[PDB]
Parts: C-alpha cells; sequence; structure tokens
C-alpha cells in the first residue's frame, strides 16, 4: 500500500514525502529550502484541509486521545514523527519507519495532512502551554494532504 | 461527515469543492477562471497523487470496473460526475447530489483526486478512443487531492 503527500506553505520550504506499507509504514522523502543544519518537528495532523493553508489542518492526529510526545515515546499522537534533521543545505532527508501510522483502517492517516514545522519539537518535555499538544514547534511551514498511491 | 479539496493545476483554474454526507453525498463549491459559458467534464480520479501535477491522479476512480459515462447514466464509473456548467464569468458553481460516490467504506474517495477538465465530457457516447475510459475531456485544467475536514 502506497501513499504519498506534497508538501508547500506560506514559506520557501517544498516537498514530497512518501508512505508504504506491507505492519509499519516507511516514511520517506525530501523536504528542501529549510533552515540549515536543524531539527524540526514532523507530524500528522488530523484534517487534509488546505483550504487556509496549513492551518485547517488541524490539531495533531490524535485517534487515542493522549499527549503530545517524541516519535519514540511511550506517550505520543499517532500523528507524532518527532524531529527530522536538515544539512547544511536545508534538506531533511527524511527516513522513518513508524508503527503507529497506518495506511488503512481506524487508524489510517489517508486523507490527513503532513506537516513540516519552522522549530524543533520540544517532545512534550517543556512547561510551554502547546508542549503537550504540539510539542510547540512554531509555524506550520509547508504542508501536503495525504493522497492514495499506486 | 465532510472532505474538502483545493484545486489548482498548470491553468489559472482554481477553486476548492466540498464533500457532505450523512445516503448521497453532496458536492458544492466554486471553480473559477475557467472558460466562460462552457461544459467542463468533472471527474473523481484513483489516486490522491499530486507529485506530477494532475497528470499523476490516474484513471478515473472505478472500483466496479466498468466504462465511462454521464452521472446520470446507467454505465457510468463512480468517479464520474459529469459535465459542470460556468457563466458568464467563467465560475462553475457545482452543485451536486450523488449516490455512487462516497466519503466513506470501500467506495470511498478520501484520499482520491477531483479533477475539473478542460474540455466536455463526451460522455462515453462517441467513437473517440478515449470516450470509453475518460469521455475525452482533455486536459486536466486544475485538481485536488480530497481531504477529510472538521
Ligand atoms: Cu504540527
Ligand atoms: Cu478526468
Ligand atoms: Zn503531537
Ligand atoms: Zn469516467
Amino acid at each position: 500500500i502506497k501513499a504519498i503527500a506534497v508538501l508547500k506553505g506560506d514559506s520557501p520550504v517544498q516537498g514530497v514525502i512518501t508512505f508504504t506499507q506491507e505492519g509499519p509504514v516507511t516514511v520517506s522523502g525530501e523536504i528542501k529550502n529549510m533552515d540549515a543544519n536543524a531539527q524540526r518537528g514532523f507530524h500528522v495532523h488530523q484534517f487534509g484541509d488546505n483550504s487556509n493553508g496549513c492551518t485547517s489542518a488541524g490539531p495533531h492526529f490524535n485517534p487515542t486521545g493522549t499527549n503530545h510526545g517524541d516519535r519514540t515515546a511511550e506517550v505520543r499522537h499517532v500523528g507524532d514523527l518527532g524531529n527530522v534533521k536538515t544539512d547544511a543545505s536545508g534538506v531533511a532527508k527524511v527516513q522513518i519507519s513508524d508503527s503507529q501510522l497506518s495506511l488503512v483502517g481506524p487508524h489510517s492517516i489517508i486523507g490527513r495532512t503532513i506537516v513540516i514545522h519552522a522549530g524543533e519539537d520540544d517532545l512534550g518535555k517543556t512547561d510551554h502551554p502547546e508542549s503537550l499538544k504540539t510539542g510547540n514547534a512554531g509555524a506550520r511551514s509547508a504542508c501536503g494532504v495525504i493522497g492514495i498511491a499506486a
């Protein structure tokens, strides 16, 4: 099973992310025009609504009704993919295998939005009021609706 | 249940289409910058893949494995929404109630693509080799991935 998203937003950041699944989902692709040598929050948001740009994507995809965390944490939203790393050229070469994402069933991310943020995800580990909501990762630099691919 | 798509392409045509369902799906919205006083083919295509613009959307969404027809015809693809009409200003005010579309289940269009074409859909009623495939409606002026909305 395959899905894909084309990310764009109110910023120069752009990329293409693929999702494949036989089991874990493999997330891959390149996101460009980001800050160099950085860590940036990467999350599946609930709605595939791009009518108000990335803002209409809503909160993190959270079908289990829990709080925000790192991708590897015990407590995390299904949509929490942690921070991705950019190189000196501002490119994030995304490569993630995640067992909470799915492309089928009740936890499917098809028709939702993948978002790359302007800041680092704080992993739900601060006293900031957005920490347990979103990781306080700042603006949504780019996003794309997750669609079924061939 | 609600879904939404933002349509853009390699043309000036742009719009926002909503889909609502309790039963039939109601399709509504405005598509702008089209030719004036025209009829233009409007279809759900199989893939929500915008990585090669509208071209990567693939063929008409066709889970029942049949041939192309008008929205009201006996023989039609599930994705066949016929022609929409534009006014003198090049605006299509889309308003359709369709019983073959769905936002849930095996025939769900979530994560697929809605496409507006540059030409009239021939309704599967000509000898053109694309008639039974697509209605020979010409270029894909704009398209959008269909996402879950609030
Ligand atoms: Cu986010
Ligand atoms: Cu078409
Ligand atoms: Zn989260
Ligand atoms: Zn068709």
